[PDB]
């Protein structure tokens, strides 16, 4: 059970996560309305919000998503994209880990995803130091569905502690890396990791622990059902690092759990 | 603005619509239990609920879809799928009327789902006939979504009339004939024809009635949005042959709204 406000944000992250893929944008002019297709983010667009930046397969690991301004709700937003094709990006998944110390000493991440985030890195920190400056008073939000979850924690650890705060809201994201890495985003000050999974979502079991991965903590677990909708009763807060019985339980994961958080997700109608 | 009981139905038989499309079957073999992915079929699920027999591209028109066994709900189910590419679907769709006198006096139908229902019809009658047989009091009701509807429309009109009522509920059903025939369909006994309809949807909008289409009434109408939930304060019975105010309004249609009928339907998460 968590609160109506806090409920309220996970919602609302939950369609700035689904914009990136429904979003009628990109070649699409700063200072645009966000709007989706197909009902994807209805509380975005009763918003004031307006594209800040646009990227599209940018870098290395061919980055996706949007920075947004909300004056609605006192929000710079930035949301990462998730795969095109979730399936096939599941199946090539490649489990290597490498160093980031830079991020945190004994840290070691997922390669292909701290690399995607490393390769972008410069210009994003750049486009949100720029709106912080420009909206000090607004809160500094990442969020993503998918891999988008992924590279919105990265991005989260990687830029916190330079002087603004950092929420992270991340939906059905695989695990980013190996346990230090994972303690680290339990603790981190600068910021919050609402860290948020639904049902048997295969993708948040991805990379296995087995290759030496590991789930930060806490977790935001719906209980709810595929195309159901989700109330306050639904969502079950679960401490500890790896804990067990939220998504991390003994049993044939999902992929249609992993397009239902809140609404569809990582896919447009 | 409906009764529950008819709510009831609507939700189920959305549901088998549904299941034409998810749930695996491709060769499931007559007796398998019905099942869907994606909860897209829960109320069929949690029935006795068997298949018969199932087809696939079956004669002129490619048909597939499915003939039911409900031991809970005492029925016969036939139900068609609609396209397996409905944005394409609608992009290749020809308007043209054919007559159909053998239905009706003066009546013409759109020519491809009469041609591609008449290539199917003896095969097909001939499997609702032996289960009738087999349960001479369980309902008969043909159903389908999208072209999946136009096809149960017009199977429907050519079988009943042999001694058992068929029921038709058609989700997101395209027109499927000229006024005489939305006249015949509205009168016709032997059976209810339930044509439903969500918001904006494009296709019951399709062909247009300047290419000499007209709908059968009533229409029941679902007001809810794209990916609400739908309760039946939420469905208005709309009267009159090409009655407007209900899904046929001059505002700009959407397709999104296609794909929810009381959950997701034309495609599988
Ligand atoms: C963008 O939204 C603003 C505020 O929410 C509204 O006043 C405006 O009409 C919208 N602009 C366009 C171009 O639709
Ligand atoms: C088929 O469903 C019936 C009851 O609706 C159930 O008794 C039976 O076990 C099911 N068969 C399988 C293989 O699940
Ligand atoms: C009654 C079942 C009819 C379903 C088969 C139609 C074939 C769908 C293939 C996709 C081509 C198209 O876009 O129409
Ligand atoms: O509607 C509510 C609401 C509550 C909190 C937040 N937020 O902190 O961004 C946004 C919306």
């Amino acid at each position: 059970e968590v609160s109506q406000d806090l409920f309220n944000q996970f919602n609302l992250f939950a369609q700035y996560s689904a914009a990136a893929y429904c979003g009628k944008n990109n070649d699409a002019p700063a200072g645009t309305n966000i709007t989706c297709t197909g009902n994807a983010c209805p509380e975005v667009e009763k918003a004031d919000a307006t594209f800040l930046y646009s990227f599209e397969d940018s870098g290395v690991g061919d980055v996706t998503g949007f920075l947004a301004l909300d004056n609605t709700n006192k929000l710079i937003v930035l949301s990462f994209r998730g795969s095109r094709s979730i399936e096939n990006w599941i199946g090539n998944l490649n489990f290597d880990l490498k160093e980031i110390n830079d991020i945190c000493s004994g840290c070691r991440g997922h390669d292909g995803f701290t690399s995607s985030w490393r390769s972008v890195a410069d210009t994003l920190r750049q486009k949100v130091e720029d709106a912080v400056r420009e909206h000090p008073d607004y809160r500094v939000v990442f969020t993503g569905h998918s891999l988008g979850g992924a590279l919105a924690t990265v991005a989260g650890a990687d830029l916190r502690g330079n002087g603004y705060d950092i929420d992270v809201f991340s939906y059905g994201a695989p695990r980013v890396g190996n346990r230090a890495f994972a303690e680290f985003l339990t603790v981190q000050t600068g910021g919050t990791l609402y860290r948020i999974t639904h049902t048997n979502d295969i993708v948040p079991r991805l990379p296995p622990r087995e290759f030496g991965y590991s789930h930060s903590s806490p977790e935001y677990w719906i209980k709810s059902g595929t195309l159901v909708p989700v109330t306050r009763n639904d969502i079950v807060k679960i401490e500890g690092i790896d804990a067990t019985g939220g998504n991390n339980q003994p049993n044939i994961p999902d992929i249609p759990a992993h397009l239902w958080y809140f609404g569809l997700i990582g896919t447009c109608l």
